[PDB]
């Protein structure tokens, strides 16, 4: 089969590819462990093939930073199709050049700052509702899986800063509201379908015409009504379906199907992650006492009494930005950045034919030991305000960089932090006889644990 | 394009069809409209085309014997496919020619008069649940949507006629075995998917390779596993499960997966079926009081004091059956029944080539004037005891006939009666300003109504 | 079916569209009739569906002019794809974007009117290859067709223009290299293949990945080697092939596979066109005898003694000029012309959204009564330097305009001319009895006749 | 993917499949190398995987038996399909079941000895031709290439014995007849093409619904308007045309279409089978001297002065009868024999599911140590009337074996014998330079030679 000599006539080294499934049998371990191997085996590039899609992965800090940023816009724009969309075509996440750059530019304002710290106030009264939670689970000495609580945590967080919908999710577990929202799961790049997907990209066409969609077709239409019914009651009688109507009163405006695909993508983006990576952190802390006392006594410093946490004394907490960090380093829930390129380049000295799809192999590259110290242990000093200079921002890309990187980074940050802060004012957290240590990585194609993470949880009182 | 010719050459009457349509744009009213028109445009057979496939359409009883009787095993054994099934290629009502025979022989014995017999007391109980949350509607008086609550209704005949499982559907409604159970809906073969697969039925192989199923692949994977807890906690430690793990105790036994399959195509045909007759049934009660009226009457003479039904008192009551089966002839809720010729034959004088489908427009029968007279109105004398033996039984077909009928057809009445009978019992049901007179049945591709059924319902105390 | 709202949301007129069809049945008499009936029907823009592939149809002269001009390089650059293509991907009349501008520069030099008079003596030989071919059919007066005598000389003069390789291919039509390229034929876009192709454009994608390609894979593979091969004799020991051979010697040069693709599609477009055109103008000629002798006198006036034509003298002839222009306003053999709108636009006052298809019915204005007095009449004089100035360049286009014009039309308009000039300085041209008058134009996908054009030839001696 | 597990299940060996491609890059050394290897490393059965194609070889006399003869009927009664057929559906080779037995009876009178002893003189007049050919490439001492010269003798052979129509093929290599039947040659079952087909068997519907065949369109078209125009030229005013049309003057008579698709399988089935075999039989003479002078010798005894061959005469030679059944042998061209598994069954002692595909490995089994002595060696004794007892018809298998082998059996052996006495009579064959020795075989899918077989041929004048 062709186009795999690509790689072969370019003098770039490679895994060698079979015809038709070019290097997916390499995958039976994890987009992560592959990675890794390959990094080792090849160097500082190589390339493969996902079925006949050339596939070519750099880790030069300096041509990372032409393809993230110098080069982004005219060369390095859109990431690669995966599968049916739908009307999901228009959601920023994942349109292309123009209607990307319009979408960008429509919703770069409701991620500012000022907006982030207006939404501070709906995100505490949820970490509160977290903690009561927290505490029955607690009082009866059960261990709490992490991913439930959380996960009900996250979801409240969402329907509150997405569409004013005010659920205490764990204990409504079969709201309609809770249950469609709760199908919005990453994507297992890996899982039958999506492998199918890339040994037959040419079935795509076939689904799209089907109006089958990835994004199941019923969460869809149950959130395109819940939205226009809300969006008619408030119009006319601070969330982000506000701020998105606000806005569509670039240009173009905002359509009323381009405002529904964002809302839909951003419950998507945080929900899964925000609750995956919020049971990272807990994690590491209870295996690593010491890190979670040192981090105690710094909000009880910050915050004494239990004072309720705000956004300036959250940016405050430096050790812990240094613990989030540092868990964002060991797993990088994307895993990857990728971005087609458009024509034929050159770049730091290397030809870059069209249509190749360039990745950055994050999880590879956050646990490399040229540039990291142990990089297997827990370690939040490395982002000690003393270290944090020696960090090439192009080797720790857990939401990306440059223009396309993560729109929600830092209501991420924060909404994830809120919820540390009152969880560790509030109780300690242990682990278990039934406790997985050491954490094993899901050899799948997401990044979360082989097995669920649960814990001891312990009153302060 | 071809083979759109076939009629024309067998000189047999037809919608002239489109290239690759065929015939399908005179769906936009519905199988039974068409059906309707065809039959009186055309007179007694005719064919059309869905896409490429031919269908040819017979209305003589003479002719339709020998389709459903004379010739099934040899000539007219399976159905036509219809979309991509997984292994649900294993259900019965799916299977095909040896293994379909092999598997109507395991499943017989399940069906019987005495095993139905023994499932009485298990589907009584629950219209005494069914009763108390009727009531609980009626001493508040708020107009009730009868497809809720006959829904909650058959599924709980179901989930313990089959696994034992008990639960109040209607007050659970979020039981994960009630959540799933739940999404066994009917198909609607004119909704974009399946119009898609009648146009390019080339793309069934393509799905399959995709794992792709009609059947949710999530609502089959939670009771293959839920079958398989069951089955593991009896063994060791009268419903349907137990009796096909008995008889797995044709030859070959029952695999594994193929006992999982034949549970849940039970559950997919016995669940809206149920809950669609019943409400057609109170629909036409409501409308004809006088019917109502005397129905009700012979309840208290054969059960005075509320007595409880069984399955003897039961076949006593003969307004009942009359009820039942007018209700039967206006709304037969399959509408159609088809056959595969599976060689070149001739019947009753006719040539028929390998491959057509030959299609019992069942509806269109039941409301034909050369038959029925007013056949629109809701007469259930012309099944009296008088009148029963003037009925063609190949004119009158909502179980279709011969030995690839319904299999469940005695539990069906059964269960339907059991239900009518407890809740006539206790209530009265009367039209309100909101109800739809006359009903207007769906131009979709099943027999449902346009407007969801809703009436006042009142305490006979 | 979606997109089919599109036209009717503008407030754009055409005919409603059929699920899936769009309008494809309408071609049922060819593009000419529909865009006619079209263009009388709606006025001056209309909207149509290639399947779900929304057409709009313009002939204001104004808003061409943009389209063919002013927005090619910004919005109008690519035509729509048509089915699988292989490595064609990379000729010029099938390449899009900066590839297409790219090989449109690397090319333009080998149309200028240098190389071309350099070309003419070889374009004469066969003129006289044809002479005595077309006297021995002269001499044995039986009646002469056209496509055969012409296309005979097309080939010739093609197989010479390009690779040196000389043949009298009317009396060698079983040499290889005359077998071959003798399969280089137009496509009849209404061919089944061809509308399946609009109804299932996803299935183009599939024919790419089994290497099925539109252009027979062994007449490509046979000269690809055959180019190689002479490429590899020349190289080292005044045709196209020379002309890109010192090309090679925008930038990055000519590919070797992408000049065998430029190779092929000159072939491909001299051949069936040259010889359609050809055989059109004769049996003008040879209907109005009085413009058959005007010319010829005006032959021998330029050219007394039956002298050679030459590049200058063949410019140096009006009625000539006249002649061939006429007759390609009558039969302009493309029929239409066609560019993707790659971006939402607006021109000369008309939205216009990304991924229409804008096309000019060329046909169709040729003959519009609004510029043409009498339009189905055979009037030479229309292109008199006189009347030659109230012709709008954006209503009579027979080889496109602006950019991405025909790149061959002066090498075309000499090729023919030379012809013409050589045998009616030798002969006369008569309708026979089996002559179609008046002919009757061809309802499928190609502008070519009914039934081939047979004339009685005699000699002037 | 599934279903991969089959063979693991059933405890049969095999070479273990990769997803999607199943055992398909084991056939980057042909069938036969493959077949060989399987059947010394796992023995006497086994399993592997076309895609997701289950086949499983056997190599018992006795099961292969009950395969090709006693449940030929009941069970093992058609091929495996292939690729898209379009009309050829309807060829005898290539029918399933009842309509292929009704075609099977309907052809099986025209290869009766009586027709084919009818057919000699036809077959005779071109071994004449086939002479005088070589004569005039032997009086002008240059390497004759045999498949040309044979092609050009079976061509001859089967333009006659089926319609009639006489051409010197070798020298009018452009008669129309003639350019269209030489495109009929063998398919490449490993060439890019099938070899997609067995990873996208899916992708057969498609190209059906397309008209897409690999019996190429113009071909087919050619000969079925060749084929009504010699059935109305003799309707009304001795070959296999004739001996059909006499035929529909089972039951159900022969169709016109069903005439046309005999028609042209046995062209396909006769040129490249004849003209290969005999290359591969001229081969073995010239590298074996003695053998080829033994068989003049004999010749010359049966034959005395050069007389001409007649049916019972060739019956008469059995030297001749043990050099081509011993070429066979080394290249049964078919290389493997194939039965769909139409039911659940055992044989012999062994499960067989529905679908599998039976497999007899001819190449493999005629080269077997444990039934031949030398098995590499070319050793026409092995079938001299002493030693043909103790060969088992079921290991050695040219023609197949049972109700489903080669309907063409003795034509074939008869049409070759006559091409070699004749030739014998006249010429020596002796190696070149150039000449392949050892021969090696192609090591694509079909069998032939690696290169094509040269020698040297001289005048026994
Ligand atoms: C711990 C939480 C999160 C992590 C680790 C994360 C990580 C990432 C990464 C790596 C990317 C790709 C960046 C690139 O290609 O350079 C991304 C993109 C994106 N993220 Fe997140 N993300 C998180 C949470 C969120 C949340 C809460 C939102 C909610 C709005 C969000 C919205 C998006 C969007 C819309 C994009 C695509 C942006 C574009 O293409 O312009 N993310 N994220
Ligand atoms: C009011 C209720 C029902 C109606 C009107 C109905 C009607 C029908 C009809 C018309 C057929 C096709 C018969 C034919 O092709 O001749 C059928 C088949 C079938 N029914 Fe029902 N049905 C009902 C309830 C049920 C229930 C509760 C079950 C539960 C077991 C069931 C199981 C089946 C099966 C398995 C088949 C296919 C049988 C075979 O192919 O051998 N049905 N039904
Ligand atoms: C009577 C003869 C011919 C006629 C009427 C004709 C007509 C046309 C037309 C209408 C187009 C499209 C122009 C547009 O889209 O604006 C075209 C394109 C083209 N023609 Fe011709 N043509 C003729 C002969 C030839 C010949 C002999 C060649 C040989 C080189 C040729 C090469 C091409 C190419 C390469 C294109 C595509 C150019 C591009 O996309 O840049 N044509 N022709
Ligand atoms: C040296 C010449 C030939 C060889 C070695 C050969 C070999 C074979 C083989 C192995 C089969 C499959 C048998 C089986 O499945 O058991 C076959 C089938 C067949 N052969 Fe030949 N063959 C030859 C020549 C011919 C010729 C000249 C014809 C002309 C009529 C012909 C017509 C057929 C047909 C129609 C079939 C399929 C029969 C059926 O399925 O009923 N063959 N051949």
């Amino acid at each position: 089969t062709h186009s795999h000599g690509l790689f072969k006539k370019l003098g770039i080294p490679g895994p060698t590819p079979l015809p038709f499934l070019g290097n997916i049998l390499s995958y039976h371990k994890g987009f992560c462990m592959f990675d890794m191997e390959c990094h080792k085996k090849y160097g500082k590039v190589w390339g493969f093939y996902d079925g006949q899609q050339p596939v070519l992965a750099i880790t030069d800090p300096d041509m990372i930073k032409t393809v993230l940023v110098k080069e982004c816009y005219s060369v390095f724009t859109n990431r690669r199709p995966f599968g049916p969309v739908g009307f999901m075509k228009s959601a920023i996440s994942i349109a292309e050049d123009e209607e990307w750059k319009r979408l960008r530019s429509l919703l770069s304002p409701t991620f500012t700052s000022g907006k982030l710290k207006e939404m501070v106030p709906i995100i505490a009264q949820y970490g509160d509702v977290l903690v009561r939670n927290l505490r029955r689970e607690a009082e009866t000495g059960k261990p709490v899986t992490l991913k439930d609580v959380f996960g009900a945590y996250s979801m409240d967080v969402i329907t509150s800063t997405s569409f004013g919908v005010n659920i205490d999710s764990l204990n409504n577990p079969q709201d309609p509201f809770v249950e469609n929202t709760k199908k919005l799961l990453r994507f297992d790049f890996l899982d039958p379908f999506f492998l199918s997907i890339t040994v037959f990209p040419f079935l795509i066409p076939i689904l799209e015409v089907l109006n089958i969609c990835v994004f199941p077709r019923e969460v869809t239409n149950f959130l395109r009504k819940s939205v226009k019914r809300m969006k008619e009651s408030r119009l006319e009688d601070v969330d982000f379906l506000q701020l998105m109507i606000d806005s569509q009163n670039s240009h173009k405006a905002l359509s009323d199907l381009e405002l529904v695909a964002q809302s839909i993508i951003f419950i998507f983006a945080g929900y899964e992650t925000t609750s995956s990576v919020l049971s990272f952190i807990m994690y590491e802390l209870a295996t690593h006492p010491d890190v979670q006392q040192k981090l105690q006594e710094e909000i009880d410093a910050v915050l004494p009494n239990k004072a309720p946490p705000t956004y300036d004394t959250v940016l405050q907490m430096e050790y812990l930005d240094m613990v989030v960090n540092e868990t964002l380093r060991l797993f990088p829930i994307a895993m990857r950045l990728e971005r087609v390129c458009k024509k034929d380049v050159e770049i730091n000295g290397m030809f870059i034919p069209k249509g190749v799809v360039v990745m950055i192999p994050s999880y590879a590259l956050h646990r490399d030991p040229k540039y990291w110290t142990e990089p297997e242990k827990f370690l939040p000093e490395r982002f000690s305000k003393k270290n944090k200079d020696n960090i090439d921002p192009y080797i720790y890309t857990p939401f990306g960089s440059g223009p396309r990187n993560c729109i929600g980074m830092r209501f991420a940050l924060m909404n994830m932090k809120l919820a540390l802060i009152r969880v560790l004012q509030n109780f300690s957290f242990k682990p278990c006889k039934e406790t997985q240590i050491p954490l094993k990585l899901s050899l799948g194609g997401l990044l979360q644990p082989e097995k669920p993470v649960v814990l001891k949880v312990e009153s302060r009182d």
